[PDB]
């Protein structure tokens, strides 16, 4: 629980809809939200915290 700068976590994709690995490289508590970075990709996009899913 809690996340935090530095962590394996899973985030979805808005260009087919599937879940791929993921890691938060910053986070912003002022609108509740963070940025993760496509393992493999190299892409970022902001998503929401609540929205995080766990590693496998």
């Amino acid at each position: 629980q809690q996340w935090k700068v530095g962590d394996k976590c899973s985030a979805i994709w808005s260009e087919d809809g599937c879940i791929y690995p993921a890691t938060i490289a910053s986070i912003d508590f002022k609108r509740e939200t963070c940025v993760v970075v496509y393992t493999g990709y190299g892409n970022r996009e902001e998503q929401n915290l609540s929205d995080l899913l766990s590693p496998i």
